[PDB]
């Protein structure tokens, strides 16, 4: 009369809206009927953004008969090797936030993300800021697996946009060589900087710094960054509350009316995968949980607030769900 999708995020750190947004679909599961007749509830573990945390609970829920699918990690440090218990395991693993090109490239087949990846959103970001006359740019990245990731991605779509990378740093040591950085750039032509680092990995110090030194170009990031020396920020993320179309501004209003604040695009993520995975349960065999996957595929382009998903044959979203944002007085405006 029950059944049950596991969750696995660090609850209790973050103020991010997350359990709101789950709790939204549910209760609109729920409404509509349930699935297959049964009351949809969650199975909430707080994986405090630790890897020995997560791989216990990522063994919990696959050990556990009555766990449909598994929302989570949220890190993808995380979410990468826990993926490989839950494909072995035969469970879904369906990320919401977890946007390494990686995850995708370790041949799992129960393991997807409702979210574009670090890949995709590289890919829109070159194509804007050309459009947008940029031409010599800087990289700042962090000089990791993740950091290098993100900034090969960056550099090579920006170099398909006739962008040239004038220089690309990791580290620097204090104002002073910022300072002297910024005199090097300003002598190459340098419009812009793409920050490759997450904004707490590093990221918002510099933000800060920059502007201490008098760093005037657009400074651009990606999606750590959504979550006011930020004016003119370009952040490449995903969730757009201004969507004119119906199932967003259902959702926006709904998620307004009940929590009293608007959704984040982490709400909107665990809302979507929510009502995703009970869309391809109610056509699943609920005795056979490693059934679920390819039905999660056979959904093929299915709408949710965030936009159009599709999941591909290796478990990438590739639904054109990337939205850039631009912070104007401490709010983003929607491009
Ligand atoms: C929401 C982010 C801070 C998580 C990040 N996108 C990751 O893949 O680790
Ligand atoms: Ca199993
Ligand atoms: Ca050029
Ligand atoms: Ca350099």
């Amino acid at each position: 009369e029950e059944i049950f999708i596991g969750v696995a995020w660090p609850f209790a750190s973050l103020d991010d809206l997350f359990a709101e947004g789950l709790e939204l679909a549910v209760q609109e599961i729920n409404e509509q009927g349930g699935v297959q007749g049964r009351k949809l509830s969650l199975v909430k573990a707080d994986d405090e953004a630790e890897l020995e945390k997560g791989l216990a609970i990522a063994q919990a829920f696959a050990d556990n008969a009555g766990i449909q699918a598994v929302i989570g990690h949220r890190n993808s440090f995380i979410s990468i090797p826990a993926a490989s218990i839950y494909d072995q395991a035969g469970l879904v693993m369906l990320s919401p936030a977890s946007t390494s090109p990686d995850l995708t490239d370790h041949g799992y087949i129960h393991v997807f993300r409702n979210i574009p990846s670090d890949q995709e959103i590289a890919r829109q970001l070159a194509i804007y800021l050309a459009e947008q006359g940029h031409e010599r740019m800087v990289i700042y990245y962090t000089d990791d697996s993740y950091g290098n990731g993100l900034a090969n991605a960056f550099e090579d779509y920006a170099r398909a946009q006739g962008i040239t990378i004038v220089d690309r740093f990791n580290y620097y040591g204090n104002l002073k060589d910022l300072e002297r950085l910024y005199d090097k750039w300003q002598a190459f032509g340098m419009d812009g900087i793409f920050i490759a680092k997450t904004a707490t990995g590093g990221g918002t110090e510099f933000l800060v710094d920059a502007k201490s030194v008098g760093i005037e170009v657009p400074l651009i990031a990606g999606n750590s960054w959504d979550a006011m020396t930020a004016e003119g920020l370009l952040v490449g993320s995903f969730f757009n509350p201004q969507r004119p179309d119906s199932r967003t501004q259902d959702f926006v209003e709904a998620f307004r009316r009940e929590y009293g604040q608007p959704p984040t695009s982490y709400a909107a993520a665990g809302y979507d995968a929510v009502i995703l995975l009970a869309e391809a349960l109610e056509k699943s065999d609920l005795t056979h949980p490693a059934t679920l996957a390819q039905g999660l595929r056979d959904l093929g382009p299915w709408e949710g607030v965030m936009g159009m998903h599709r999941f591909d044959g290796r478990g990438d979203d590739i639904g054109d769900l990337v939205v850039l944002k631009k912070m104007k007085d401490g709010r983003f405006e929607y491009l």
